[PDB]
């Protein structure tokens, strides 16, 4: 019992971080195989990084892993990304995969400064593609992360903070999350929402841990919330949300369009003093697949 | 910027994890040098830990790391922790100690099951020795850390789930953190407190955040502010802990006793709907050392 917000276990991303330096700037890098991959505006010198990136050459880049230095024997530009052959493929390369996130799924972010892990925390994709993150000067590079049984799902590198504080970067082929750009302009967060799905999935969460206050008698047709959801700046709750919710809704016996009544009355009414999990707003960076995790036992390695 | 409820990286630690087996029990071992810590539980058969220990033999114990089997040599009971001498040295073993936390100290948790690493969280020893943590059966052995540099600090095992849904469990020398046993009697939680110097250190991270709104014109003196804390069930606020916010108050320029008048008019008013960093409750599981820690830039390795 007890519900958390969770992170993975960061060892197997730990044994791929490295540090990056070239001119004055130094960032960290991700090591696989025989790749480096870190964000490109650690390259020299308003840009036109196709055009800085031939004025390099390979002895430009200082690549630390650990005390070893690691020997840069080619470069190449993936979008936002950038790719640094090195001679030597890492040992402690773990099985993984490069897969791009949807808003409203969650990762974990190993924090990083000149290489050296600093912390881990959970986190979620806002709906306007930022994430509410915590990063100081030298966190660009730090990667998010999933892991499935044995294998690290790479899903976000940091790029850059924006003017509210919240941040922005890209998935690990270099495409930004969001319509950011790695540039100085005025790019600001869209309005972002709360992600309807996953508040639910919480409240399921309360209910397993024996939280009751919230529940009700009514019920509701999904129509009728989601003219309540869209009152509140809430994300719209699809047919499929409700499917995904359903393991949840057989393992308590709530129906998912039960626990929408509740939702709504929580809404319209505010807590009245009352906590649900130890909080006293409602939580939407639990995922429906992180609530199952968390109350029923899955591992990894 | 931004600010989360951060963990250290847990790789030395999952290096270390292996399962441990006898009878029909399994639970979670910590394997450093040529030993494997385990809790007492795991014996055979209102218990009388010593008389069971004397029925069972080395070749009852089996200790997994990994797919790689681990020959018991000898054992031994250290207080409720159960030494496991086995005839391999853990390479991974890092640098590390045994210490012992004091009510209102935070640490890292990696709950396991069968020896494998599950997820990572922080959390901190609420003043009545009990933890709020999150949990499953088979979780027995994980175990609680910080980290110091590259030095690992192991401060916690895990043992027993509390009729409220709390955690109780021991140092790694077996001594139970609060007046707990590793046996079915009716043991309860006592009432808890609210971690004051903690608060304040969380106020402090808001105010470098940019969250302004709480702080205030007025101040008070220490009495004042314990007059009303007690009230409120918050533990007392010593002059140790004013020195200890010290660095906080000068990075910010609220001198500590301004920071708590403002926390009086916080008890005393609720929020009115506000938030600060995201909470609409006051958070008391930040140290100072973890708010400068979080905002200054400090890694590890």
């Amino acid at each position: 019992s007890g519900f958390r917000k969770m992170a993975f276990p960061s060892g197997k991303v730990e044994g791929c971080m490295v540090q990056v330096t070239c001119g004055t700037t130094t960032l960290n890098g991700l090591w696989l195989d025989d790749v480096v991959y870190c964000p490109r505006h650690v390259i020299c010198t308003n840009p036109n990084y196709e055009d800085l990136l031939i004025r390099k050459s390979n002895h430009n880049f200082l690549v630390q892993a650990g005390n070893v230095q690691l020997r840069v024997i080619g470069h190449s530009m993936q979008n936002c990304v950038l790719k640094l052959k090195v001679d030597t493929a890492n040992p402690k390369t773990p099985k993984y995969k490069f897969v791009r996130i949807q808003p409203g799924q969650t990762f974990s972010v190993l924090a990083c400064y000149n290489g050296s892990p600093s912390g881990v925390y959970q986190c979620a994709m806002r709906p306007n593609f930022t994430i509410k993150g915590s990063f100081l000067n030298g966190s660009c590079g730090s990667v998010g992360f999933n892991i499935d049984y044995d294998c690290v799902s790479f899903c976000y590198m940091h790029h850059m903070e924006l003017p509210t504080g919240v941040h922005a970067g890209t998935d690990l082929e270099g495409n930004f999350y969001g319509p950011f750009v790695d540039r100085q302009t005025a790019q600001a967060a869209g309005t972002d929402t709360t992600i309807t799905v996953n508040v639910l999935a919480w409240l399921y969460a309360a209910v397993i841990n024996g939280d009751r206050w919230f529940l009700n008698r009514f019920t509701t047709t999904l129509n009728d919330f989601n003219l309540v959801a869209m009152k509140y700046n809430y994300e719209p709750l699809t047919q499929d949300h409700v499917d995904i919710l359903g393991p949840l809704s057989a393992q308590t016996g709530i129906a998912v369009l039960d626990m929408c009544a509740s939702l709504k009355e929580l809404l319209q009414n505010g807590m009245n003093g009352r906590t649900i999990l130890g909080s006293a707003l409602l939580e939407d960076e639990f995922t429906p697949f992180d609530v199952v995790r968390q109350c029923s036992g899955v591992t990894f390695q």
